[PDB]
C-alpha cells in the first residue's frame, strides 16, 4: 500500500526487498502447485484453452543513454548466457546470441527476420557475422529503428533493413528463411493468434526460433494473490502471462516443433544482477539523464528505483532453487 | 540367469518378486532423473528424434489360450486398465468405467463411423457398439481368434453394426476416413511414433478426432535395455526392444495430428488391475495350469508360463503403485486431423 512510497524513499536495504520477494515467489509456488500430476496437467491444459480465447496482445520509451549504461555494448534487453560468474555481462550478450545462431542453424545467405528488434542487438549481430544474409528486423518504435540504421551507416552494414510496425498488424507477403521471436511472446497472450500469423512468413523448409522466460510446471496471468501482494501492483501496472516451459507444444496448429531447450534461471539472475551493478556503478550519470528525460528530480528518483527493485525482485525470484524454478525456454518449429 | 529357472520351479515366494521389483525401480529412477531441467528436457528430446530413425514396430506363436483370458480378465476381455474409482470397485466395473471414460473423452455420439486400432478381444468394439446402435464399428487385429471371437459375440448379442479387419495395422492401407479413431494400448507396441501418426492421420475423417491412451513414465522416456547386469526383469519379460514412453513424448508427434486435449491418471488405475488379475489367476490355478498343459503341451511350459503370467502382475503392479502412483501412469490424447 504505503509500502513502496518508503522504498521511493530509501527506507530498506536490498537485503530486505530480497526477503519481500522471496515471501512472494513462495506463495506463488504454493498457488501453483498441485498434490496430483493429474491436475497439474488439467491446470496447463485449461490454462492454454483460455488464452485461445483472449486477444493476440493488448492493444495499448526509455532513453537510449540509459540503456547504454545498463545494458551493454549491444543493446540487448533479454538475458545472456553466463558460462561462470566470471563472465562479463558483454561476453554473455554475444554469447546468448551465438547460440541462437547455433540453434536456429542460421546460414549465411538466408533472408532472416527479427520480430520485435528492439535495438538491434540479434540483427546487428547476425547481419555482421553473416554478410551473405539480408536481415529484416519489425519494430513499432522510431527511436530504436533510427539508432539501428546510425548503426549500420557507422559500421558499414548494407543488409539490414529496419520497418516500424506492430508485428501483431504487419502483413507482407515476403516469406523468411528464419524468423527470431526472442522476448517478444511476454507481450502476447493468444499465442495461437501469434503463431499462427507468423507462420505465413516462414519460407519453405524454413525455421521459427523462440524464446521465452517462463516457470518450468505452471502458467498464470499476472495478477496478486494476496491483499499482500505489492510485487505485481508495482512491476506490473494491462495483465500479461507467465508461460510454462512447455506451453507452447499446446500451439502445434500452424508450426511444428523441431527442438525445444531450455537454460537454468541462473542466466537472467546473473543478468539482473549485472544490470542492477552498472546502475549503481553510475548512479550519478543515471540520475541526470532521468532528470533531463522525465523533467523532475523526484520522478527521475522514482523510475531509478523502480529499476533497481525490478533488478533486485527478478534477480531473486529466477536464483529461486538454484534457477530450477523460472528459467528460459527455447523452441525451435518449422511451418506445417 | 538360474535365477529364472528357480522361480520357475516356484522357490522364490511373491514377496520376494516384489521386492526384487522395487529394487529394479529405484534404479531405473536414479537412472531417469536427472539434476537440471535442461538435461531433463534434453533426455527426452533426444529420445524423441532418435525414434524418427527407427521402424514403425519390430516384425515377429505367442498367442494366449482364450479359456485363459476368461478367467485372468473380465467380461469384456479388457486388456488394458480399468478405472478403479475406489478399493471396492471390482474389476468388471474398472473395465466399464474406464470405457465410458474413452466414449466421454473422445466425444463418442450416435451414428459416427468408429475405427479401433488394435481391437483385441473387442472390450472396446463391442462397448461402442453396443452403445451406439446407430454406430458403425471398425476394428483391427492381426489375430484369426481374436476377430472370430468378437464375430462371434456380435452372434450372441445380435449387434450388425460391427466389421473386424484382420490385418496388421503397420501395413493396412484404406481409402476410407472415420469420425472417431480408438488407439488404446496401441503405441506400446510402437517404435517410430511419427510414422505411425503419419500414417494413421489420413484415416481421419474432416472434423474427426483420434483418442490415444498409453502407459507411460510420468517425466522421462526409455528402451527396455537392461539397466546393469544385476538386470533380470527387463529381458525376462521383453527379452525385442520396446519402448516405455512419457507422458509428454507425443507432444513432440504433432506434425500430422494436433492436439485437441492431454490427460494423464494415476498409476493407481493400473496397479490395482494388475492385482485384480493376479488374484483371478491365483483363485483358478488348477484350471489355468490345465488350460496350458492342454493348449502348450508340456507340464513344463506350463508352469514357465504361469509363472511368467503372475510376474508380469507382481512385478507391474508394484512399479505402477511406486510413490502413490505419480512414476508411472497412464497418459490419454486426444488429437484432430492436422
Ligand atoms: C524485451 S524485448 C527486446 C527485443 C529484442 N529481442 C532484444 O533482445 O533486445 C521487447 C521488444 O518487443 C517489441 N514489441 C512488443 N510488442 C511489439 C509489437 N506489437 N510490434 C513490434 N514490436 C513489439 C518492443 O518494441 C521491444 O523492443
Ligand atoms: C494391450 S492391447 C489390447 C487390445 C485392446 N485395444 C484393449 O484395450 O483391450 C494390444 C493389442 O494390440 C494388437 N496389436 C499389436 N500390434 C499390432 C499390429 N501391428 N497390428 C495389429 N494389431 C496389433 C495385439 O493383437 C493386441 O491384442
Amino acid at each position: 500500500a504505503n509500502l513502496i512510497k518508503r522504498i521511493e524513499h530509501g527506507e530498506v536495504s536490498d537485503e530486505e526487498i530480497r526477503g519481500m520477494m522471496k515471501i512472494q515467489v513462495q506463495k506463488r509456488l504454493k498457488w501453483g502447485y498441485k498434490p496430483t500430476h493429474e491436475q497439474q496437467l488439467a491446470q496447463l491444459v485449461t490454462f492454454a484453452q483460455s488464452l485461445k480465447g483472449m486477444e493476440m496482445a493488448e492493444e495499448v520509451e526509455i532513453p537510449l543513454p540509459f540503456l547504454h549504461i545498463m545494458c551493454g555494448k549491444t543493446l540487448k534487453f533479454s538475458p545472456g548466457y553466463f558460462k561462470d560468474e566470471s563472465t562479463t555481462l558483454d561476453e554473455s550478450e554475444v554469447y546468448m546470441m551465438d547460440l541462437y545462431c547455433e540453434r536456429a542453424q542460421i546460414k549465411d545467405g538466408q533472408s532472416i527476420l527479427d520480430l520485435g528488434c528492439g535495438h538491434g542487438s540479434l540483427t546487428l549481430h547476425v547481419a555482421q557475422k553473416y554478410r551473405g544474409c539480408k536481415v529484416t528486423g519489425i519494430t513499432n518504435s522510431v527511436s530504436q529503428k533510427e539508432f539501428i540504421m546510425d548503426q549500420c551507416k557507422k559500421l558499414d552494414l548494407s543488409n539490414v533493413e529496419i520497418i516500424l510496425e506492430d508485428v501483431t498488424k504487419f502483413e507482407t507477403e515476403i516469406t523468411y528463411d528464419r524468423i527470431f521471436a526472442v522476448a517478444l511472446i511476454e507481450h502476447m497472450k493468444n499465442y495461437e493468434l501469434f503463431l499462427k500469423k507468423v507462420s505465413t512468413w516462414i519460407a519453405q523448409d524454413g525455421l521459427l526460433f523462440v524464446e521465452h522466460h517462463c516457470h518450468k510446471v505452471f502458467a498464470y496471468q499476472y495478477e496478486p494473490l494476496d491483499e499482500d501482494d505489492w510485487y505485481t501492483e508495482y512491476i506490473f501496472p494491462g495483465t500479461l502471462v507467465m508461460s510454462s516451459s512447455s506451453i507452447l507444444l499446446y500451439f502445434q496448429e500452424d508450426v511444428s516443433v523441431v527442438n525445444h531447450w531450455t537454460l537454468s534461471g541462473k542466466h537472467p539472475s546473473l543478468g539482473f544482477k549485472q544490470w542492477l551493478k552498472r546502475l549503481d556503478d553510475n548512479i550519478d550519470e543515471v540520475k541526470e539523464i532521468f532528470e533531463s528525460f522525465y523533467g523532475s528530480k523526484e520522478k527521475a528518483m522514482k523510475f531509478i528505483t523502480y529499476w533497481r527493485v525490478f533488478c533486485i525482485a527478478h534477480s531473486q525470484m529466477y536464483s529461486t532453487n538454484n534457477g530450477e524454478e523460472w528459467m528460459l525456454s527455447q523452441v525451435l518449429f518449422k511451418k506445417k
